[PDB]
């Protein structure tokens, strides 16, 4: 808890700890969604993490990301020195400067690539479920959801399996931190792995991620060195975490939802459209901008400085967003969220996560129609920038599945 702001007043204070919420206990979405009680007001200030702003409604959010003439992407994290450290590419910029570095992130991570890439994510996923199919048990989180998105990831970048460990400790370092590690700490060891790389890259440019990245143009001049560590960088990130965090979520609802597995295999070209509200109702991401100057918003008034935690978690969780919003409905008519975030910096690793999204379901439901959480297992959840899922406990009877 920071001492209070004289610009802030005591009855918008709503101590939330986005690292470590209250009611974490009851899964980390219902733990972020206390903030839309009836008693929460729209905009908050709570004075953990060094102290934010957090606004709490959908409205907001998705004004806050339009507006980057006030609220800035150069310190998109919280707490204030990990978004001081902050300077991955492109996220760290805001427009006009931010749309050349896109354009070429895009081009590595975007449809043609996911397009390209889906032979092997298919494969991948039929393998490993193939492989865990007779033994009627897994653990999800080590066994599936860390190895098929991080294995595709590091198979586009061009990257060998064995530093997959050093990698993803890395990068939950930089996302749920476990006190081991600053952000600045986590974000230099990274670079400090790519630097190499990329400079054996620019000598052989291959095909790899890496070598496009780093041998590219930015608007018809060459990207730097630099330039290409700081957007290679984001890339791991981007992913090593968030569908990981994703998957486990999902499989966790389904496995406590017979319901919603019947659906599925009664209705398989209804998967794309479980995907998009399963993205609405276990959306993990929370990150945030910087005002540029004093600024007055929904009545309140922001400080030149000041930081604001926009939950793109947040949005489609609103009530006001859409009804019933804890209640998972694959037939919901307007399917409303913000988990890819909002304004220019769109998700752009979002059509291969949900091509990964799709394929797991798919597949998982294909060869393992029915499976739940392992008996007397309490599920835990972790919150930070991506929340995620401790480990999850999964049993099937073998009987009931099928070779494909
Ligand atoms: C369920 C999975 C995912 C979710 C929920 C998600 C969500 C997001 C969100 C919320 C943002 C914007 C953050 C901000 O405005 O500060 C973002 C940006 C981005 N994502 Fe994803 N993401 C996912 C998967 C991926 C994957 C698999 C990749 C591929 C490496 C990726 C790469 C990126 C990049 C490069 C950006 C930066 C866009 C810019 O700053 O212009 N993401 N993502
Ligand atoms: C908030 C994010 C998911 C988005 C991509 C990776 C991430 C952690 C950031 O650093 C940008
Ligand atoms: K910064």
């Amino acid at each position: 808890l920071a001492p209070l702001p004289p610009h802030v007043p005591e009855h918008l204070v709503f101590d939330f700890d986005m690292y470590n919420p209250s009611n974490l206990s009851a899964g980390v979405q219902e733990a972020w969604a206390v903030l839309q009680e009836s008693n929460v007001p729209d905009l908050v200030w709570t004075r953990c993490n060094g102290g934010h702003w957090i606004a709490t409604r959908g409205q907001l959010i998705r004004e806050a990301y339009e507006d980057y003439r006030h609220f800035s992407s150069e310190c998109p994290f919280i707490p204030r020195e990990a978004g001081e450290a902050y300077d991955f590419i492109p996220t760290s910029m805001d427009p006009p400067e931010q749309r050349q570095f896109r354009a070429l992130a895009n081009q590595v991570v975007g449809m043609p690539v996911v397009d390209k890439l889906e032979n092997r994510i298919q494969e991948l996923a039929c393998s490993l479920i193939e492989s865990l199919r007779p033994q009627g048990q897994c653990n999800f989180t080590e066994d599936y959801a860390e190895p098929f998105p991080i294995r595709i990831f590091m198979l586009l970048a061009g990257l060998p399996e064995e530093d997959i460990p050093h990698l993803k400790y890395l990068t939950d370092q930089m996302t749920r931190p476990d006190g081991s590690m600053t952000f600045a700490e986590a974000k230099e060891a990274l670079y400090d792995y790519l630097i190499p790389i990329i400079e054996q890259r620019r000598q052989k440019p291959g095909t790899d991620a890496i070598s496009i990245v780093a041998n590219g143009q930015v608007n018809g001049r060459p990207i730097t060195s630099d330039e290409a560590k700081r957007m290679c960088g984001l890339l791991l990130v981007g992913g090593l975490d968030t569908v990981v965090n994703f998957l486990s979520f999902s499989m966790e609802f389904l496995a406590k939802s017979p319901e919603h597995r019947q659906e599925l295999i009664q209705r398989p070209e209804r998967i794309p459209a479980a995907c998009e509200e399963l993205l609405r109702r276990f959306s993990l991401v929370a990150d945030g901008r910087i005002l540029t100057s004093d600024y007055e918003f929904h009545g309140v008034q922001l400080k030149k400085g000041d930081q604001i935690l926009l939950p793109q978690m947040l949005s489609g969780l609103d009530e006001r967003e859409n009804a019933c919003p804890m209640h998972v409905d694959f037939s919901r008519q307007k399917v409303s969220h913000t988990t890819f975030g909002h304004g220019s910096h769109l998700c752009l690793g979002q059509h291969l996560a949900r091509r990964e999204i799709i394929v797991t379901l798919k597949e998982w439901l294909t060869r393992i129609p029915d499976f739940s959480i392992a008996p007397g297992a309490q599920i835990q959840h972790k919150s930070g920038i991506v929340s995620g899922v401790q480990a999850l406990p999964l049993v099937w009877d073998p009987a009931t599945t099928k070779a494909v």
